[PDB]
């Protein structure tokens, strides 16, 4: 039956798998012969031969064009290489938090996820291949380094050319490989079930069911933006929890699609009909939270509100709260909440690996970042739909509007006004000059102490550095992670680099009750001015304005 053939291949040189996997244009995975084949083989060749027959890999993607074709490739190469089994979501569909869930539930060696996050879908669009390891999280640098090494010097791979998988039908498919003994096994599983079952156990589905249907039900609008979370929204929020069907918009994943991307949802909330709104990104690991009339809960505040009401979530009632965490550029809203408890607050460089490590050491329960990310140690990826059900949980217990909840939070903890300026496609030379100069300035002896007037408001430098982080688990040192100007009132200016892109984060703390409900862009203006003056950004880049304000 099913023959195994060796295909001589010519290696590529730009297959570096990053933190979110390998992302290229789809016309590359199609014009470039054996481009995908090479990489899938490289990933699989990191699994020792002796461990393959007993191994299971989870496979799924975000619905984008070329996904199903890709999953077919993976099966043909997994089989010919001796991987014993694939678990694949029906139709190829699995959200990234669903994959993390399933890897951990069935103890797979890892998974291959076909997504490209927020990136455009279609023939003239992007496609990405991401590898996760046995703890359900993204492959660390050491693994992705080996895949890259293998890919650059690869000379052959193995495939089952004639092997096809019916992704439409539930159940176990088997394949008799020529000159093998044990069969290749594919399990097509319901896209939503294992994940929904996890959520069912985390949250009080009875309470949420009550909240979302009947007399004075909470009216909600959930925008999956034609991404992967769609089916998860329909099966859980509507079908199981009883939210009316029109609660769910764009919940059909399509093969071709910040604060301006959910412009649709914002307009809808702005009518004043709904009490709560939410949107998700491509693969389900990010979330935007909205209140009546379009009230914007910024991601930094959102993890803080969740932290402050965390015990209205059954999961945390039972497992307890092992720690809090945020990325360094996220606002210090969370810190104010952690400060009123006995629970540690870790501040990490941007990146998942840092959270995952603290989680794996039983030191982190809740984590968030300013880039629309919220998560917990229930899995090892960020979880957008989970964040929404945490909020609904909080709403059902608090019984107040979303805006009244933030107002109460700000009155208790003070407010951390936050914004992020993006400057996109700036000339690298100018930006790097800007960073190198600003750091040199900051590093001077008589810089700590230096004052800056708004005026009226006066800020004083408490600390200024290029953020470093020793990871308490892997021991790694992460250097040059962002310029931080830290002020004595608990306000911060942060610069990061990533043509090029500058990110300016501004975090202004206000405790005054007559100041906490003012317009953020007005309250932030003095620190923004200070930021631009000290960095000489307009002078170094030519930009009189950011590309995007969040
Ligand atoms: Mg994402």
């Amino acid at each position: 039956m099913v023959k195994i053939v060796t295909v001589k291949t010519q290696a590529y040189q730009d297959q570096k798998p990053g933190t979110s996997g390998l992302r290229k244009r789809v016309k590359v995975f199609q014009s470039s012969a054996n481009y995908a084949e090479n990489f899938i083989q490289s990933i699989i060749s990191t699994v020792e031969p002796a461990q393959r027959q007993e191994a299971t890999l989870v496979v799924g993607g975000d619905g984008r064009f070329y996904m199903k074709e890709a999953i077919q490739l993976i099966a043909r190469i997994a089989a010919a290489n001796g991987i014993g089994r694939l678990v694949i979501g029906q139709n190829g569909i699995l959200s990234t938090p669903a994959v993390s869930c399933i890897i951990r539930k069935i103890k797979a060696i890892g998974g291959i996820i076909l997504t490209a996050s927020h990136n455009p879908r279609g023939p003239n669009g992007d496609f990405g291949i991401k590898f996760n390891i046995s703890n359900g999280g993204p492959a660390p640098e050491a693994i992705t380094d080996k895949i890259f090494q293998i890919s650059k010097t690869i000379e052959e791979y193995a495939v089952c050319p004639d092997l096809k998988v019916d992704l439409g039908v539930l159940g176990k498919q088997q394949f008799d490989l020529e000159n093998k003994f044990k069969p290749f096994t594919v399990e097509i599983v319901d896209s939503v079930e294992a994940y929904a079952t996890m959520l069912r156990s985390i949250f009080d589905f009875s309470a949420l069911k009550e909240l979302l249907s009947g007399p004075n039900r909470l009216k909600i609008r959930i925008d999956a933006m034609h991404g992967v979370v769609g089916p998860y929204v329909k099966k859980i929020l509507c079908e199981e929890l009883g939210a009316p069907a029109n609660s769910a918009v764009n919940c059909v994943p399509l093969e071709d699609f910040n604060l301006t991307y959910a412009a649709d949802l914002v307009e809808t909330m702005k009518s004043g009909e709904h009490d709560f709104g939410a949107a998700f990104d491509g693969d389900g690991d990010r979330n935007m939270i909205l209140g009546k009339h379009g009230f914007f809960v910024n991601p930094s505040d959102s993890v803080a509100v969740i932290a402050a009401n965390i015990f209205s979530i059954p999961y945390f009632q039972q497992t307890g709260v092992r720690g809090f965490a945020r990325s360094m550029p996220t606002s210090g809203a969370l810190d104010r909440v952690a400060s009123a408890t006995k629970i540690a607050l870790y501040e990490t460089p941007t990146g998942w690996k840092f959270f995952g490590n603290l989680m794996d050491a039983s030191k982190l329960s809740l984590c968030g970042e300013e880039s629309f990310g919220t998560g917990s140690d229930h899995i090892r990826e960020k979880d957008g739909l989970w964040a929404v059900l945490a909020w609904l949980s909080i709403l059902a217990t608090r019984k107040q509007s979303v805006e009244d909840i933030l107002k109460d939070h700000w009155q208790k903890y003070g407010r951390n006004f936050f914004t992020r300026y993006d400057y996109e496609e700036v000339e690298a030379e100018g930006a790097n000059k800007m960073m190198k100069d600003l750091e040199a300035l900051m590093f001077d002896r008589s810089f700590v102490g230096k004052q800056f007037s708004a005026n009226d408001k006066v800020y004083t430098v408490e600390k200024a550095d290029n953020f470093e982080y020793s990871d308490p688990v892997d021991g790694s040192i992460s250097r040059n992670q962002g310029l931080r100007l830290i002020f004595t009132d608990g306000s911060r200016i942060v610069f990061r680099l990533s043509g090029a892109t500058i990110r300016l984060y501004i975090d202004s703390y206000e405790k005054d009750v007559a100041k906490i409900n003012q317009d953020p862009q007005v309250m932030l203006a003095p620190l923004i001015s200070i930021a631009l003056k000290v960095s000489q950004l307009q002078e170094r880049t030519g930009r009189t304005a950011p590309t995007v304000i969040t």
